[PDB]
């Protein structure tokens, strides 16, 4: 069969210990999961299942992803889970929900992924006790999400490397942020985000409406050619080319096109390949570009074929060398800006330039779009999506 | 496509805070994710994916499933990523790694479950700052794995409504938790879980340690198990010797499909015909597996009287003998081995090792269909059928 | 023998998480102790021993008064020690210092108190190690310096006690309240307090700050007072208005002989004449005043109508009250410059912080008889008289 | 003015986290209290003032001395408070009591010390907020105890320093300590200690035990001495077994006027001739006790030779050998039962329990003139000397 992408939505992307400082993700998942059945004309009562990436969920409950469907009203007859491939979970439960109903097994999946980095707490091993010394509280978020396993070293390190053996300058990645920025606040002040994201009320004395992205600013090359290296103490990457920690949902809603044509909805996109590949930790930045190869082969497209592609930003080194790799046309990558400029909520990162994707296909009439992100660890996942 | 089930491997269930307590998951994980490439004749380098159910990863690190497959020597080409839902979580992990290759998106997966609940550690969250008072650290195993989110009780209080609901007294409950050990230490006098162990070694300072059979098989009398007190309703009916304990351990399969395994000369262990997940009310959370196994069994088109041996996992007594009633299977060819009150319940590897026991038990004895099923926290349950070939 | 106060210094009384909230007790102790020694041409060579009391040093090292006495370039020839009797630590100091030059034991003592509540870390006890659940983190501020042992409750509800048993009205703790703002407010804008102030430079990373005044005084209006909810009873009297703040500080005081004052030519603050410590009940620790003074007092040989000028320490409104209608001395000598209602209440320092105003008020106004006087934690008093010179 | 020591007693020193492993130091001062009073002849209501050395009170509640005074029976009339002056605490409360009756301010006072470092929490500032970031739990324990707040590394590196200067090698310290140990050993089958310990009731939920032995005292040999590695200096040459354990316990005496005694009949242990205190180098605190105990028998008008015992504590083998070597006293007359190396080292009870060492073996022997003293962190040392009678 034939799987389409019905309606899509997503939050807010709010900064670190910002909008969202302590909203839990399931309330974020919740928000995104009933607009996605409002914009589509579909009841809760059809879901079958409710799939969300989540990277950080310690001290939110038992399954969030179950929190965040019953709060959306998903009756309790459907199933929910999480699933963790780090920053492309967002993405690959998309895929994920996607064989779901091409082996049959369902008919309606929410597919996505919430992130709430401001709410991850610290922790310690303490059953077997602590006889003597000092010890250490740890950081879920640094820890579990930030930092290689393998090698022990930030993320932002790993960039540094890739910065090293594409030999990409600080002057080329400043210029490469500042482009980010200026995509960014331009497609914002347009309204070309109104229509992916969904308000959400942060209920507090007195509920705030939180409606527009809070780390998209103005950013000029010399204040950014100031800054002072975030990793290596003598590096290329700083706070300002690297993406922010942040919070927010994003999420889509899947069925089959059959199912979409006796329904009368006009499907967003149609998803014909995908396409998840591993590469060496230490530039696992270089992640997107088998993925992308082997997602557009197992479509039969060429690169040349691309309308639009939507790659996520996560450091501007590793970014460049995507884009020098594959070798398609920059002024079709990622038009409105990226996660340098956005930000970088991991759980939801993948479903989120998957919004972007979607809805900017259909505002220009564009036919062959694409989607891909890197993963810590060393991986990468793509996705092909053709309008309807 | 058919699927079959070329392998399967798991570690013993260790006790809380006993021989794995300071082991983390990946390294069980590891353990087991070689063994099935061992047993199946499959080297590392064919491995397209891996997937592992895990529910307390808080502190593992980078996507453990990761490291687990990096350190079985699974090539970095690969991918690996876990997936949280719950109870279930090693049972689905099967099921969605059978979608790969049914897909055609991969060929050669290696699915299952790993868990470490001594390593759970406490958590708070301090970035807002405490100016003044005091604050709670959290037990994450507690909040993220043992209550509902809902209602706010442990689990032991959703077996405690089915005890009310279903009419199970406290007697009956405890038999069915004594007759557990007896058939799991008859299980393990005889050698019937030597196939499906494979050893782990506990690397220490002083020493290393060979860790072979399941450190909660003991032997139970009725006397010392009706004089416990309940552990959640004051005035209750399930006890620490009727419930589940907390455990650590791993186990995995190694799937691909019926071709490929005829063209490797691989004789499996079965073949995936049907699977399902339904979900229920979270308060009776414990009654999942009964749409589950009656939504499978459809899909396979088999009735319950076509079944040769089932595998329910026994997260507590009271749910245990009410799934049995409703569905009203033969008690004979169900847990013939024993259940999770006596061998342990490492939750995100639970739904993996109960598959692991009925894998091996159907082999020995020449049943054809089988089907394992489990509860799932929050109101949730998963079930599979598997047929020999 | 004859025991003089040579001279007197204190830091500016900081406000909770304020000017002083990264800045360790002793770095405080360090600048008063240099401080109370250049105010009487005295070398650090010829003190023999620093008394510091503090109540909270959890976490700042082994003997923080060694710690202050090495910083404020005591020599290594010297001792330091520090004590501990909660609130009345820092007057208890310096009668302790009295009392080892009245023996022969030394020749010039530095004593006072420090406390940097805003650094009062969060504790728990794991060296047993948490099995399962979940335990809290105790703010070691809250237990150990405002938490009554024996009933468990704050301290603002034993003011609450004594409310009740001199049934103290709410407008009448506001009145006192509000009076106490006023008088320091005048006090601070008539320059009353520079004096006794020694500054402190807060080295930053982003530029340094010089610390000279009290930023806890500030103006009260009556109508303000009325609108503030009960901080510790659901249905109490006692509220954040009428009841003193937690506060950073230290205070401290160059003890010796008349003869050896005499002898390098210093003139005295004031001669110490007599002192008093008593236990009270704890449930009514407020009324630890009025039998501390009334023996030192009687061992100094003064009636009540003697006394030129009174500081007594107002922990709470309530508390402050109950003292001056027991003790029946004139209100208008009683804290003519405010009290801790209004310039804080650094807990160990506090002692001899009401000192060093009772100090350099009397020699301003040229009073010949005064007294200080504190109420204590766990239901003691203490008290000094002082004799100018 | 003449103070004797009319009793004294002390509880078993248990080992870290041993039998004391969860009792409040209160709860092992009160005991004491109650004891010396028992001892004595003394009424409960008759105490003015306690004073108990302690080091380690965070997370004990309000006024720890107050709390085991209470619990002793000493009515809420009486006052007590804490001091800190490291390992010299417990001795030098005793010396503050002195003073109390000395100055005519109290006529009967109970001194001692008491600490519990099995029940020191672990401590962290989180008042700021940790924004992003791990953060380190500190120890109370070693940080507040065992690390020099001047120069960072712990006690036991300063061992080395005093090693060093002496010239001690790493044979003379190990025999050193195996004679710490074989007098310990002695001492105990002999009962030698029975007059001074005062059994303590650990009341547990499984029974309650009876603590009445010190449970380090264990024997040494020199083989397994020798073959320890070096615990601070990875080239070093103080090990865990020359070196004194981190313990728990508590010890007080009773003071009072020579004429009180003589009025109430009661014969006392001994009587106080004098004490010093002196500061030395923080880098080499274990010199501590030399000029101390010099100073203190000048002040005394003793020559050293007029000593016939001698409790000299032993904070580290290399400390203990080089305070025998320049004082140059008898070595069959330095504690004869043991010290600190095999009986242990309760910081704040340490000064009190070897003064209860030396009283009673003064009394079992006859000896007419002792002294005690000990080093201290920071670079101080205390001494007293005790006349029979
Ligand atoms: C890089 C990182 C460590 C930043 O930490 P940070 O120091 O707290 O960043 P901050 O913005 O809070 O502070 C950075 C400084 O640079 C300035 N700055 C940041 N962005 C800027 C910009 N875009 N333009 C100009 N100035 C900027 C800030 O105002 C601040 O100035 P300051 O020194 O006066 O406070 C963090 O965002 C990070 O780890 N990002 C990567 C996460 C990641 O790896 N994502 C992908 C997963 S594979
Ligand atoms: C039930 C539970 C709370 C037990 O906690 P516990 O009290 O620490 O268990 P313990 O074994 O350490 O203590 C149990 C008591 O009963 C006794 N006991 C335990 N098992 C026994 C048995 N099988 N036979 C006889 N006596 C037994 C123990 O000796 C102990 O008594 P004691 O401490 O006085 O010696 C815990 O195992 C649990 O939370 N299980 C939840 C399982 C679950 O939720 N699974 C997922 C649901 S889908
Ligand atoms: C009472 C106490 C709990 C208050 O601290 P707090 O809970 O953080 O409350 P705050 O001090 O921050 O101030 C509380 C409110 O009252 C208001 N307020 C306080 N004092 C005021 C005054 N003097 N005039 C007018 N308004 C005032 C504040 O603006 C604040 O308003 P808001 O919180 O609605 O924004 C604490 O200071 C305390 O316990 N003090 C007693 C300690 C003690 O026992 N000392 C004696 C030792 S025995
Ligand atoms: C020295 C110190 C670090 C020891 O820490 P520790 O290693 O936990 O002590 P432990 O006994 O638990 O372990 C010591 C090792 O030496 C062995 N050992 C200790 N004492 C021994 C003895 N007397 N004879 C033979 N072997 C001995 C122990 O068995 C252990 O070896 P093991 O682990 O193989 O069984 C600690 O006691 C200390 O710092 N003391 C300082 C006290 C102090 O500073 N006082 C201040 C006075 S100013
Ligand atoms: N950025
Ligand atoms: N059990
Ligand atoms: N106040």
């Amino acid at each position: 069969p034939s799987i389409v992408i019905a309606s899509a939505a997503r939050t807010a992307v709010g900064s670190f210990n910002g909008a969202f400082a302590n909203t839990p993700a399931h309330e974020l998942g919740a928000t995104v999961i009933s607009a996605v059945l409002e914009r589509a004309g579909v009841a809760a009562g059809e879901v079958n299942e409710v799939i969300l990436g989540q990277v950080l969920p310690a001290g939110e409950g038992q399954n969030p992803a179950r929190q965040a469907a019953m709060k959306a009203g998903v009756p309790q007859e459907a199933t929910a889970w999480g699933m963790n491939q780090l920053c492309g979970s967002g993405l690959r439960a998309v895929a994920l929900g996607m064989q779901q109903i091409a082996t049959g097994d369902a008919s309606i999946i929410v597919a996505g992924g919430m992130e709430s980095m401001s709410m991850a707490p610290h922790c310690a091993h303490l059953r077997g006790g602590v006889k003597m010394g000092d010890f250490k509280m740890i950081d879920t978020m640094i820890k579990d999400g930030l930092t290689d396993a393998f090698y022990g070293y930030h993320m932002g390190t790993t960039a540094e490397n890739v910065a090293k053996q594409w030999q990409l300058s600080r002057d080329e990645q400043d210029a490469f942020a500042v482009a980010s920025y200026n995509k960014a606040e331009a497609a914002q002040k347009d309204g070309r985000f109104k229509d992916e994201i969904v308000p959400f009320i942060v209920k507090g004395k007195g509920d705030i409406t939180v409606d527009a992205d809070e780390e998209i600013r103005g950013a000029t090359l010399d204040k950014m050619a100031k800054l002072r290296p975030a990793f290596d103490k003598e590096g290329t990457v700083t706070a300002g080319n690297a993406s922010t920690l942040n919070d927010g949902a994003a999420a889509a809603l899947l069925m089959s096109e059959a199912e979409a044509s006796r329904r009368g909805i006009q499907p967003l996109g149609r998803i014909v390949s995908w396409a998840t590949v591993g590469v060496d930790p230490k530039v696992m930045g270089t992640g997107p570009i088998p993925a992308s190869r082997k997602a557009l082969e197992r479509a039969g497209w060429k690169i040349g074929d691309l309308d639009l592609v939507e790659a996520n930003e996560a450091f501007a080194a590793q970014a460049c060398a995507v884009n020098k790799d594959l070798g398609w046309d920059p002024s079709i990558v990622n038009v409105n800006g990226g996660a340098i400029a956005i930000g970088h909520p991991i759980g939801a990162s993948g479903a989120r330039i998957l919004n972007t994707l979607l809805f900017e296909m259909k505002r220009r009439g564009a036919r062959k779009g694409l989607a891909t992100l890197c993963i810590g660890g060393g991986m990468g996942v793509a996705m092909c999506i053709e309008s309807l």
